[PDB]
Parts: C-alpha cells; sequence; structure tokens
C-alpha cells in the first residue's frame, strides 16, 4: 500500500511558460487559452498592494510571452476571472484532452504535476487539508502547477498553485481563479489556519489495513458519534459526520467492521497509542487516503 | 520545510504500454521500435508455473499465438526470442512514440519511478528504492506482471526494471530489461525467500545533510566516531554497513556544510538510540531512506 499518483501524460502536454517583463512561471493551454495566475504582471515591489485592475488596462498583448516548448503563441488577447488570467492565443492545442473544470472539499485528494519554468518535472499525490492548505514540494519557480484527477478519459482540473507560504505549505485557486481559504494574491504576512486531521480518511486507511491483514488494533468494543467526536476534538480531529458513516459504508460491509465499532479501534489508538506496534508498516497514522483510493487501489 | 518523494512524469512511458495475452495469460508489454518485451512467464499456465521447461514450452509455440494490442490496434507478430527471463517479441510495426532511451542495471540503494500498468492501460506511479535484498515494496495486484520502472535524464527514459513476481512477504521481485533477474530470485513458483531487509544507511545520512542546510539542526552532537565503530553499532539496528565509496560520495554534501561524514555518523547513532522525542525532521517523523545522495546534492 502506497500512495501512487495519476498518470501525468494527459497533463504533460499542456504545459507552457508564461513570460511578462522579468516574472516567469506556468501555464496551463488548454484549446486556445493560456491560464496562469494573475500576479505574473506584478513586480516584485508592486506586491504590496497591487491594483490588478489598473495594471491590466497598463499592459498590452506583446508584453506576455507564451513559450510553448520552442514555439511561441501570440496572445492575441487578455481576461482576467477573479484570481487568473486568461490569455487567448492564436494556435489550438491539439494535445486538448477530454477535460472539466472542478472544485474539490478539504480532505479530497489529486495529483500535483510540479513544473519549473513550463517543464514538468515531478508528480506526487496530496489532499487538501482541512486548513485550505496543501503539503508540496514547489521550492522556487513551481507557480501555475497544477492538481488534477483523471476519471476514464476527463481530466478534471482542480487546483492551480500561487503563492508559497512560510510555513512550508502552499496556497492555490481553482481554475476560476477562486481561491482555497482565507489568502489573498499579495505579498504580506498570511498565517494557515488550524491544521486538524482528516478522521474519515484515517478510518478509510484502517479498512485497508484489515484487507490486506493487519488486524491487531480490532477490538470488541463499539462507541457512539456523539461519544467520538469529544475524543477526537480532543486530540485535533475532525468530527465525523452521519455522512462520512454512509462514504464508508461500502468498506464496513466486506470487512465486517462497523464504523463505530472501528471507531472504537481509532479511540483506542489516540488514547494508549500503538503500543509498540505498527499499522501497514507505520507507526504514525496516515490521514490522505480517502475512502475512494482505498477502494481503487484494493478493489 | 519538507521533501516530498516525486515520481518522475510518465508520459513518455505511458505511450510504450501494451497488452500481450497467450493463451488464458494476460500481462503487460514495453513496446520499443519493433520489439515488445514482456515476461517470458506468459507462455505458462498455473500448472506449468511450479516446474516450468521453458525452452520446451517456446518450441511449440508460433507467432499467431501472440495476440498484442496497443489500445485496439492489433501488433502484427512476425517472431519471437527469449533472453534469459525476457520475452522479445518482433512485430511489423515500430512505436511512432518510442523515446530515446537506454537499458542500466541499477544497484540496491538506487531509486526510480514506477508505472503501475494492468492488462495495457496506466494506473498510477509512484517512486521507489531498490531494497538491500534485491526487492521492492511497491503497489502491485493480479495483472500488473512487466510495469516497468525508469529514471528520466532530460529525454533520455532509463528503463531499469521489469515487475515478474510477487513474494509470499507482500514485496516484489523483477529483472533488468536484459532479463537478468536482482537478487537470487527464479521465475518458479517455489519458497523464494527473501533477505533481511536493512535501512540503507547513505540514503539517511545525505537526507540529513539536506536537513541541516535547510535549518534542521537539533539532532547534531559534538562527538566523532570511526567508521569501524559506527558499523558496529549500526548492525545492532539492522543498518547496512558504511564504506568508504560511501564516505566519499557524500563528500560534497561535507563540504557544502561544515559537518564532516564521520561527524554526521556520530549524530545518526545518538538518533538511534534515543529517538525522535517527538520532534520532525523535513517534517517528518522517521528517518527516511529513500532519497538517493546524487538526488540531494541536486534539489538542494
Amino acid at each position: 500500500f502506497r500512495k501512487m499518483a495519476f498518470p501525468s501524460g494527459k497533463v504533460e502536454g499542456c504545459m507552457v511558460q508564461v513570460t511578462c517583463g522579468t516574472t516567469t512561471l506556468n501555464g496551463l493551454w488548454l484549446d486556445d487559452v493560456v491560464y496562469c495566475p494573475r500576479h505574473v504582471i506584478c513586480t516584485s515591489e508592486d506586491m504590496l498592494n497591487p491594483n490588478y485592475e489598473d495594471l491590466l488596462i497598463r499592459k498590452s498583448n506583446h508584453n506576455f510571452l507564451v513559450q510553448a516548448g520552442n514555439v511561441q503563441l501570440r496572445v492575441i488577447g487578455h481576461s482576467m476571472q477573479n484570481c487568473v488570467l486568461k490569455l487567448k492565443v492564436d494556435t489550438a492545442n491539439p494535445k486538448t484532452p477530454k477535460y472539466k473544470f472542478v472544485r474539490i472539499q478539504p480532505g479530497q485528494t489529486f495529483s500535483v504535476l510540479a513544473c519549473y519554468n513550463g517543464s514538468p518535472s515531478g508528480v506526487y499525490q496530496c489532499a487538501m487539508r482541512p486548513n485550505f492548505t496543501i503539503k508540496g514540494s514547489f521550492l522556487n519557480g513551481s507557480c501555475g502547477s497544477v492538481g488534477f484527477n483523471i476519471d476514464y478519459d476527463c481530466v478534471s482540473f482542480c487546483y492551480m498553485h500561487h503563492m508559497e507560504l512560510p510555513t512550508g505549505v502552499h496556497a492555490g485557486t481553482d481554475l476560476e481563479g477562486n481561491f482555497y481559504g482565507p489568502f489573498v494574491d499579495r505579498q504580506t504576512a498570511q498565517a494557515a489556519g488550524t491544521d486538524t486531521t482528516i478522521t474519515v480518511n484515517v478510518l478509510a486507511w484502517l479498512y485497508a489495513a484489515v484487507i490486506n491483514g493487519d488486524r491487531w488494533f480490532l477490538n470488541r468494543f463499539t462507541t457512539t458519534l456523539n461519544d467520538f467526536n469529544l475524543v477526537a476534538m480532543k486530540y485535533n480531529y475532525e468530527p465525523l459526520t452521519q455522512d462520512h458513516v454512509d462514504i464508508l459504508g461500502p468498506l464496513s460491509a466486506q470487512t465486517g467492521i462497523a464504523v463505530l465499532d472501528m471507531c472504537a479501534s481509532l479511540k483506542e489508538l489516540l488514547q494508549n497509542g500503538m503500543n509498540g506496534r505498527t499499522i501497514l508498516g507505520s507507526a504514525l497514522l496516515e490521514d490522505e487516503f480517502t475512502p475512494f483510493d482505498v477502494v481503487r487501489q484494493c478493489s
């Protein structure tokens, strides 16, 4: 059981390099539009209090340099959708796959194609943290890197990297420029919220361990929802909901372990601990596997 | 604050994966130029697997017994040859999406990306390291045989691994693209026991050097040890012995920082005897050993 990322081939052919003045970052080329963060029109000293509306008036089409490998594209017009700059080019991308723009919720997983200057360099699987950030490795030059899921033939684009927070974590928008969490695209002191553990993902991971055969944590006891939340809130675990129980329903059925029975095992691991044991070869409780991920990778 | 283990982008490998069917057995193949490489146990049934006479089985097959599909395009097999534990199927059509490629044989401790495929279709990609017992603990289900491992340097894909067998320990075993197994394993349904898995000491040391470069320094101590003394303690914790070659490879890292290698070795021993004490190193609660020194020296 390892974190598998989606194959990136469909998204690799959509990455381009966008240059405005001295700023160079990554863009997404779909049909005849290049999507990129709007702070590409800003200098490093404009980022204090940027008035993006005035800044876009004073640019023109020739100020943007779109670089598709070695072929240049002519920006034939430009527009702005809340935090994302949409550059209309003269050439349609022949590699455009079946795609959709979606907005995911906290706790959901996706793959990220880390790119630098329009060149893909790595891919990894990650989850939306409950504080609206993501744990990534975007050292420097990876703004405009995108996150995605693949459904049969459809690539669902759900994330675009915009900023790197000083904690180590990173913040970004969806493809419509709506930006996850209480962040703005300004250089100012922005603090990420209080990061909690995705409880429903932990339970799905515990079900995965039972499927593989690691069953030492199973007990005879069962708890209630209301009792479990007090224990979970104390240990900074997201309150489990009834919908969470229904989502874990299919896993609860084959394992034979009810969600509230498995919750009683989780309570023991929270309070007493592993007691010098390992689950799936880990002394730590993993929370970046959604129930759907466990079903995809196991059944 | 954090190394996250990235895999290489898989696009160039995705266009080379095909489906090979012989009888009732279906597995994955690699299509390069005009050859499809795949494990030779595709010509076996479940009965043959305990004691297979591969040359008896292959001598009885014809070209039309091999069905190769690249998506919906049927590939027409015009010849076949066996190189060690791999079958080379010659087809009439060259793969139009063949990248610039190389075949390399890796050593234990080296890392690569694996493209997990199921009956001709890519499913997922992950990064792993060749363990010192010549196995990989990846995520392989039934029907992933023929999935390959690779590294990308500029535009050259280095194919280094092909999945062949799953061991009862839960780990996986395979060959290089020339058909030579990694480790003392055979393509036979017998009691094949993997060796003891040990931590890759040189990889942990390179990762610790990355930590001091970023700013994690709380684990440093004011002692130094000899290589012989360090290895004596290391084997007690199931760590691989450190050689003089490992010390030279870490040399640039010790030059970039101020800490000598044997100085770093004394800190590692202290971590082993005390544990983590609840703190983290590059946002990790465990000593991590799947980062090669070459990667650290690059992505500083």
